[PDB]
């Protein structure tokens, strides 16, 4: 078990004896879940293996393109990689994405047309597409609605899983609908986060009434959560954040898509322009530390998890709400607390980001992000500024006082980061 | 004069007597013109540096963000010197901009909604542009016609001044028109140039019908040419590309935008998403490159004029039809060349390639461009991939085989470039 | 348990039944020994964590770096991180060292003058070591007999054990030798810590001025100490081995007493300029996140080490260092007594490999076999293995980025005797 | 002539008429001598385009190297780029050197063995290059002295030109001499350039008593400032530094070293260790700006030297006694000017760093490090020699030295901004 000398260094922190008492409860209730994640990681870490291997990756890959970037190995094979990993025709991974949200806004714009109606079927988008979408408080930034593109929405059920029935006759009542939006990690809610087979429902059902119909999936933090991925499951086109769990912690920034070759050209033509798409766009000499990413992704993602699951147990034992719990089947490395207090809630961001190499020093205080309607904090002590990958903690300032962790390059820094966390809120 | 080292180290390069003495009389009558380059220059080298020292720019200012990019000081400052520079309220100058293309795409995605017409007054704009604007194919790629946005065309007058008539007659008649195209350069056109007098021409004519207008101009090769820019005679939004001209030879990528802050937010929504913009956007660590290559450009700018007027008298003198003449005021730093030959204008193609520093021993001949029907030759050879400050040369083959000289980061090389393709031509 | 997908996806590169079985014993054996490491690995991931927070590493320490580098915060931060880490005064890491070689020549001639004498207590050093030490067959490249610092040497006992008794008579009888050269990597047992400490407490007793330099390659994070906690005034390593923990994609690190390091880093630069001098070149952020990184990775390597050390056992081979063995290092070594089945195990991690999978795996030019493939080129903390051929025809593999990987890459080669 | 436009901006920076009308006078004077400097330049760029032919570069030569880096064809047709500019068997050219004088510190080290002795025949060396000799003070830090090198100099003559006849004699009386330093760069003293023809008389006479001497020139601030370089007039090896002339204002940083393959060899194993030598070193994907800043070096050069010789005359005119003197053959881009008075010195220094692009409002003022020193430092690579600096310690009587300058118009608009602190 953990060592003397850990004991003792930790106490240097002002971890005391409840919580680590507290903590060595929660690692022997968790060992289980644990060896089912390794067997899961391991086909993960062989399918992107295969995926380089197969590419024919080399040290000519790893290229330092300028300018233009016509005929660019590095960058072509990156995309061919990616497309191989999740079962897709094309791919489109790019550091000139600004985040995952541009991911995410790219295949929207590149696949809907004035006419066109979109159709979200678990309920409320991620926050920060709202203006994208332009759901609500529709200024003149050259939103969807803005550009004659429609927006219906069907929530889930009571119980979380998806409404199937009512996305039948909304579909069916609406032939305008070309795009069906599937977001698979919870974000700021309290449910749980969809299954690869609870993806294949909404796959299913939706192409069923009209195979013409896109399947769009949100697929951050569900990187290598399982064997599959939503690709495997008819998914048309998925979407993601280079900074989160596929670029594992390397990747400096980007974002990532990978679909039918239609939908990804579709998608690099918004990213660029029509007639240059996805030809033109040098890799800013990153391009290895995108393909060392993938290749420590599936294994630096499961670290995030392991994280996510102590967390739950740890939380739980001490007497918090949680969710999901430690025993259920995970589909992103999002682990949520609830509260019901504020004083409570702040401390524990603030412990997270006092437990974390990076800006240590520095103190959370509510930030009035771009992009989230309320304001929002976040402990993002990191490398790479605000990877969610990297161990942290974000919540925005409303009842019920939630908070969302995330992350962790390696299982020790994870659990580190909670032991400090949960000490400086529970004596 | 040329010492004699240099004129027998030249000989190496088949640089002849007939050629080498036809130089020396075109760089006599060309003393008075360089002269007027030079004082224009002092200004536009006073106006940057004016640019850099009210912003207090700092090694600080060298930023190496990361992810998101929240708080960039060195993407925010060299927005702000950009605006200073072009005197606008507020500038767009990222990396993430594939190309020039992309800039200018980005202003008109970013400013055009649905039922809005736009305006060409210099005719038809250059050809890779025809795809976002949705002239030719418009193959469900997203073009400006496929979003419900029109468009519309005005040729310019015989004399290659602006047809101020028609101009009046086409927004009078249409109210629908929000946007005017301006395009500065010339490119593959035989006329003579479009000057800052000639914009302000343009601009106070179409905001006298309506001042809710944007005068868009695409200022690509026009940047430090003279001491105003179109920004200073009214201009709503401008932009170019960072591998030409305000790049300084130093710049790896990226373009940039210069306008009112309508129009630049409106842009950055289009080069990331409505409610996001520019406030995310890593530099790569490549933001003191831009620094440094603002810095350098009206200098550098100037080398490449040099060397196009060099360029324009010397093939007069050696019986070749030029445009623009050795001594007529310049709104880019192309130099055309009308041989009335294939073999000659091939001849000089591989002439340039092989003075260059960058794949000289590389093969020069004609290639089939995927989407046109007649072929293009292309000189090319640069640190900075498909840069056209640094010296380059295309040309499609067609009567009467005009070829396209332009750049070169010291005027030396241009001159040696040129005098290697001539003495190819002219034994 | 391995997935019914996952051994369906392993029968593409040939992996059959026999080893498949082999596999899945060789794996529960181990699991004691991993737990060991785990515990090791979570007191080295809080050490790296704490040397961060007490220096206040933030975002601003990756910034740029060009020129001379005068007061370069994250060049002299990170040489800070490092000494609290190793709990030495000093430290200099710099991306300027192309190789380990450099680091530990750097160190040798920066203490090493005229008349002194130098001292392997672990019998011959490191191959490539030689000529910078100018053992024999001297040209006039500069080695350190042709600048007049001499050389002595004690071979390890028997059992592999250091010589206490040899390393007495040799310090007594030569007043001269101001150094003793100790290599902790290792076909025979690795030196460990408690050793290390033995052979410091035996040189220091006879003459305290004695300065005890480590050669501390691949040994980082294998145990919860370092050779710099034992009393050791100077180690050096490659960053592209352990400590880079993948990332790092060049340089070295030396870490010891403020005298030694100085002394050190005039060799690296010139006298009165030192460390004072050198830009980081824009990938500093690397080197910080390869040593968080580190304990972690290390451990991978490790792992991978150990489950190659049973597998083999089992598969009918001589293996060294043993399963359930204390290690120094992450390298294992397997004796083939067979050219075939020598060059097929390379042959097949090669195969393993994600960078260069297709390149072929022959010998180059005694003569020997490499098994290359990783994404900072010759790091030998990503999944590699190299071998001499001679008689009894030993291989020697080590790293790999994740077990997964080490994993696969060892359970294909096999694959390829049986 | 200069636009109505361009003074007025000029007024914004307190440029008054006095200094602006003196401007105009030694623009006038020194059109002639730019003339001469555009006829030499034409040369430089045109010997290393051809350098970069020769060795067929390309876009496959932009490397992204890393670990060891065996194998990377970028940095090795770099060295070759070098060796053909400077018409020598070998070059050493990398990014790992951390300054100027780590170069020439390589050079020595790697050269001398003990019992070797050393000579430098244009009298003492640069300042910093004193500790790695070993000349006076010697710390336990392993100088030349401290590893059994010897050390030996021969000062040159009151008119500036060197000692021939003292040289001669200390080379046959000492025959352990086996290498002989040579600084390019005046340096800090009042005295004439040493140009190329001076350094061909050091080698001719040298090599004369015994050919076997390794003749060694610091060739610091002399890249491209004439036709010729040090190793076509006889020189065996030299050294610089890449943010300094030849790395034209873009390389980061590193240094070069071209010379004889014995040479060149010899000083890569101290710079990394025996055995390995220049065999092993990734470039950091740095390698394209080394190119590039090659091939900007003859123009960016004289950019500067323009500024220094538009300085030399507007001062002499503006009463202030300069060295060296605008009409002169120089052999460096530093340009001294005697003040004769403290505020003078300073506020000159001050102006200067107002008119650098960065650090414009870091006031600059004096700071010990023998006694007091004002720096105007300012550049996009930092301490970039090449870009507009200046630096004077402060002592009577008062003389400042003024470098770089990436174009003219900068450089100049630093002078007019400086002295217009000073006069009227």
């Amino acid at each position: 078990g953990m060592l003397e000398s850990t004991k003792q260094f930790l106490k240097k922190y002002n971890i005391n004896d409840r919580v680590l008492k507290l903590y060595e409860t929660a690692m022997n209730d968790i060992q289980n879940q644990f060896k089912i994640l390794d067997d899961i990681r391991e086909f993960n870490q062989l399918k992107v293996l295969n995926a380089f291997q197969e590419e024919r990756i080399s040290e000519a890959h790893f290229t330092n393109s300028s300018g233009y970037g016509y005929g660019d190995i590095g960058r072509d094979s990156l995309d061919a990689v990616y497309a191989r990993v999740f079962n897709t025709e094309s791919a489109l991974v790019r550091p000139h994405f600004v985040n995952g949200t541009h991911a995410l806004g790219a295949a929207l714009f590149g696949n809907l047309r004035p006419g066109n109606t979109m159709l979200s079927v678990c309920g409320e988008p991620y926050d920060t597409l709202h203006d994208v979408i332009g759901i609500t408080e529709n200024s003149n930034m050259g939103s969807l609605k803005e550009f004659g593109i429609n927006y219906k929405q069907v929530d889930l059920k009571e119980d979380g899983k998806p409404n199937l029935e009512e996305i039948e006759k909304v579909l069916k009542e609406d032939e305008s609908i070309t795009l069906v939006h599937i977001q698979r990690s919870t974000g700021y809610g309290w449910r749980r986060a969809l299954l690869i087979e609870d993806i294949k429902s909404i796959v299913d059902c939706v192409k069923n009434i009209r195979k013409d119909i896109i399947c769009f999936v949100d697929n951050c933090y569900g990187e290598f959560m399982d064997t599959k991925e939503p690709t495997d499951v008819g998914a048309d086109l998925i979407a993601g954040s280079l900074i989160k769990n596929i670029g594992g912690g390397i990747a400096p920034t980007g974002g990532y898509l990978a679909g039918t070759k239609d939908c990804i050209e579709k998608t690099s033509y918004r990213l660029t322009v029509p007639g240059i798409g996805g030809e033109c766009g040098s890799t800013f000499g990153v391009v290895r530390s995108m393909y060392q990413g993938l290749f420590l992704a599936p294994h630096i993602s499961m670290e995030a998890l392991k994280g996510a699951i102590l967390c739950s147990r740890i939380m739980e034992l001490a007497g918090f709400e949680v969710m999901p719990k430690y025993d259920e089947k995970r589909s992103d490395i999002i682990q949520s607390i609830k509260f019901n207090d504020k004083d409570k809630l702040i401390e524990f961001c603030k412990g997270i980001q006092t437990g974390s190499p990076i800006d240590s020093f520095v103190s959370c205080e509510p930030w009035d992000m771009p992009g989230y309607t309320d304001q929002v904090i976040m402990a993002a002590g990191a490398f790479i500024q605000g990877s969610s990958i990297e161990l942290s903690a974000d919540a925005p300032i409303r009842e019920p006082y939630i908070a969302y962790l995330q992350g962790g390059l390696t299982f020790d820094h994870a659990k580190i980061g909670i032991l400090i966390a949960l000490s400086r809120i529970v004596k």
